[PDB]
């Protein structure tokens, strides 16, 4: 009864392939909304098309500025910013799906997948979800970053919804 929903993900526009997730509705239900409706476009405005703007191998990949592609921007359903939820689940591996921000209660669009057990990020950064399916393909995904974070192509978002 927790939803899932999948991104497509594409590099310099060839299919990669399908990543889905499990949101944690149950724990973090604020925080796992805006996810959901930000993959389903169904507020008018959401991740399709958008990109993963820095990778770090052996750390995360983080995505969801939609509107300045570039880490700078970004916004939730709720409004510019939400407050963190609540910090119940932690950063305990690999597949972990958790909330970027900016300081406490600057929650947007902007989120990351771990690749990495990153415990110094518990009780800083609200954990909602994790990957169900496709962890290859997030795998197969950091091998496009870099130590700083650049990507060497393209990585997008070419479908997204919910399952």
């Amino acid at each position: 009864v927790n939803p899932t929903v999948f991104f497509d993900i594409a590099v310099d526009g060839e299919p990669l392939g399908r990543v889905s997730f499990e949101l944690f509705a149950d724990k973090v239900p604020k925080t796992a909304e805006n996810f959901r409706a930000l993959s389903t476009g169904e507020k008018g405005f959401g991740y399709k098309g958008s990109c993963f703007h820095r990778i770090i191998p052996g750390f995360m990949c983080q995505g969801g500025d939609f509107t300045r592609h570039n880490g700078t921007g970004g916004k939730s359903i709720y409004g510019e910013k939400f407050e963190d939820e609540n910090f119940i689940l932690k950063h305990t591996g690999p597949g972990i799906l958790s909330m970027a921000n900016a300081g406490p209660n600057t929650n947007g669009s902007q989120f990351f997948i771990c690749t990495a057990k990153t415990e110094w990020l518990d009780g800083k950064h609200v954990v909602f979800g994790k990957v169900k399916e496709g962890m290859n393909i997030v795998e197969a995904m950091e091998r496009f970053g870099s130590r700083n974070g650049k990507t060497s192509k393209k990585i997008t978002i070419a479908d997204c919804g919910q399952l």
